[PDB]
């Protein structure tokens, strides 16, 4: 069974120019817009997902991530984790239900790396636009823009990664799948964490600047859809970070590109299938 | 967090001839031979898996599946599941550790459909043939035969699927992802169950005969690998049931082929990502009647 | 250099319902419509080709093919082929320019198999919808329906293959790439002919009835696109002959499907790269 | 039909060390070793080609290309071609048959760009290691190393591209498919020439030094086989130049890597289907 924290639920990013962000994400990446709220944010979800949002856009003075939340099994599991997080030593805040459109209340806290993380149990299930009975074999959203299948994860840059990991593995029920060993002596300079059987649901890399966003990732269906996302990136003059390639760490076949506002995002596919009884894989710092 | 029942752990299948059985599986299917015991069972595992075995072959007079087992999180989860299966009403058998090469003890029990299912917490980790430090994405093994990535599931034919469903969802922590609705006077004619975020770890289709194994399934990296297995099956004059195709009742692109003994197997890739909070999808009987899992055809 | 007969240029097929055949080819197959003449024929071209047309549909009381034409290098070449065909003994018919929209004059003759074949040197180049300067690798057109890349060939059914092989090899400048051997008593049941370095530009199979059309063929980019074609066909209730599969006698990974009128067509990719100096491959009858 | 110059026949390149070259091309690139003569050259051909060789390496003081030969339709075409070169103002050397293993006489000349070009009509057809009757659906050779399907072309660096262009399109019956403009006072900083219906069998870029080799290219089956070439390269610790990506000029999805001696080679796939009746595509200097 999949219990406790189930999967990445949503990332709310900051954009410099709303209209430019709404067009980029809706028409280039191919996310499906589900709503806009009186606070100025626009709600987006991957076409094949079932919940109302997985990526929220918001205008502000700088690029970067406001926060990253995960959906948990149920409301009981929400209070339980709230209590454990507190018991651990973190100050928990409770954003009331509805503060976000179609979203129940969420338990928020801040990590030693300085990132804002959320936990919620309820969020509307608008579905994927396909019938629940004999779902058709083909659908048009599938090909609107890049059109990724799900918010896969995010990679964060922050200072106290060790304290970070203990929180996730000792309290949130994640496990280390991959890690990058320090140049020497000691710790991990990068950690890939999973709360399921995916290579990872979130990853953290050691860095001084607190709360920095490296990237939010979207899973694609094949290597060819990655080449395709590449072509669509050029057609739309999207600044690309690292063209299509393989990731030693994760084995992901990916493309790193930039938002019109500087936020790095990723469209990849590939990876093995780890489970909680697995020992993590490690990479020497010189190979990182 | 992945808890309780984790994943398909092994299937023990019956081959009419042990020798030709080892060649096909290791040379055509591409599974990795990992050991052979006193009873003369020969063990295999997909190259990318980490545990000693996922597929065990035993010589016999009849083809089919002896049993199908799931790996559970830990010893404590195992004793608990054993306990809950008792409390629900099923009788439990306890197989001693070592009875299977490199495996801890397992909890066995028969379903109302007749198939024997097993649960275990321990099985030796032998690795995936690749270094644990600075690992490459693959090695020569990925190109030995079809070389599937993992034992994905199995589909079984049995008489009391409504009860099997209850057992798997209420006791074992599985959830329904998809089903085939009754011809009209509704009920369920087929069920696809997941204990993870996979479309299904196991499936059952209503059927008179008890203990029927429709097929065991192995996951391939991509659609091209599926095309490649088809070329490999052709070359080895393997008897293919239904060539590469868009499955249907599961979104998988697959090939159903036969064992030299008559055991059907599946090489496929693709699927969506369901989670425990999702509601299942449904297929109307007529639609299903056109599918690959229909008792007829 | 590619000389004489260059490539399949057009196929004219009969449909029982004009407007019902139009929606299908433009929306299911995804061909691009380029025009409609007074005879009530409508023209199509794969999106990546440059010529005004490659497939023409005419309303008639019976399905099948009217003719199949090949484009040749130039007028000189066309007049030469015209003479050469007659010197072999074949009666030649000359169709005037503009008889077909945007098409120059063609040379038409009938084979022993009962099919009509055409040669033409001129047809307006309308382009592939992409610019001539700094062209992108593709555009929206590539994802409208199946959207094949080119009219690849056709397979014809007819009675005098031996003589048909003769004409193509000795008059038209083609060569045998592959052949299916007759049961034991050796002659040729099937014939795959090339006038380029493609596995084949046309193919014939010995059959007692004359002028029969087995299928016109359309090329896709990848196995992934063949799989996609299968999905689009399923979504549109297209009657599929034989599902996605690896055809031995060509290596192509294809799908045979049916037009709403009964005209079979194929979408496939793959094969090898043969040349005029290569000896042909052979298949035994049973294997066939 | 394919007449005149059919396709790229062979490339002889120099390797600082025979043994390491023999290992790389045989076991990493996956070329099939066909032979070795008394001058110290070892011979290779792609597994799927049919002729005895497409790539010949020699131990020398430097790394570059000695010569690159094109196969022609027949002997008459060879004499024909040689005579027109001379009538063009090019002296031609005549290498006697046998000189190169399993290879007949060959016409050789030099381009104004300093490179040596060969033309030949005969080379022993060894086959592709698969039967000529009921060819197997696949062989183990197909997965031995990267294992390209054919010597697709080569790109040369040298001066006076304009001169070379004209020899090719005016004497060898090649034609321009794509060009790269110069900033202004427009001439071609780069040209892509085809003598078939391939995007190109050869290309040249304006360079001060003459006789330079930029890279020899090998064709792959699909976008996934390239990613695979990527992985195999990494596994063998081969230095990769420009990671897997979409080209633009040719549309080819490729990866450039280096020889254990410095020669750049390529393994790609993809591209359209041009013919001699097509007008070349153009790229402004800014994109190049
Ligand atoms: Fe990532
Ligand atoms: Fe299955
Ligand atoms: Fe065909
Ligand atoms: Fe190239």
């Amino acid at each position: 069974a999949m219990t406790g924290v189930l999967r990445p639920g949503h990332a709310q990013v900051r954009v410099l120019n709303l209209e430019e962000g709404i067009h980029f994400y809706r028409n280039v990446l191919g996310l499906v817009e589900t709503g806009r709220d009186d606070q100025g944010r626009v709600y987006f979800k991957c076409w094949d997902e079932r919940d109302h949002s997985c990526y929220i856009i918001r205008e502000a003075d700088t690029a970067g991530i406001d926060f990253f939340g995960f959906k948990v099994l149920d409301k009981a599991t929400l209070e339980k984790l709230d209590a454990d997080l507190q018991a651990y030593g973190l100050t928990t805040t409770r954003i009331p239900a509805g503060e976000m459109l179609e979203t129940g209340e969420r338990v928020r806290f801040e990590l030693p790396s300085g990132h804002l993380i959320e936990l919620y149990a309820e969020k509307t299930c608008v579905g994927n636009g396909i019938s629940e009975v004999n779902p058709a074999p083909w659908n048009a959203q599938r090909e609107h823009g890049i059109a990724p299948i799900q918010l896969d994860h995010c990679l964060l840059y922050g200072p106290n990664i060790a304290e970070v990991q203990k929180i996730f593995t000792e309290v949130l029920g994640f496990y280390l799948v991959e890690r990058v060993l320090s140049p020497d002596g000691d710790s991990d300079m990068g950690i890939w964490l999973s709360c399921s059987h995916k290579v990872h649901d979130i990853a953290f890399v050691e860095y001084p600047e607190k709360g920095k966003l490296h990237h939010c990732s979207f899973l694609l269906e094949s290597w060819e859809q990655v080449l395709r996302a590449g072509d669509i990136m050029s057609m739309n003059e999207v600044n690309v970070d690292i063209g299509p390639t393989r990731h030693g760490v994760t084995r992901g076949c990916t493309i790193y590109a930039w938002d019109p506002s500087g936020n790095r995002f990723e469209t990849f596919m590939g990876g093995y299938h780890p489970y909680p009884d697995y020992e993590p894989l490690s990479w020497t710092y010189d190979n990182f």
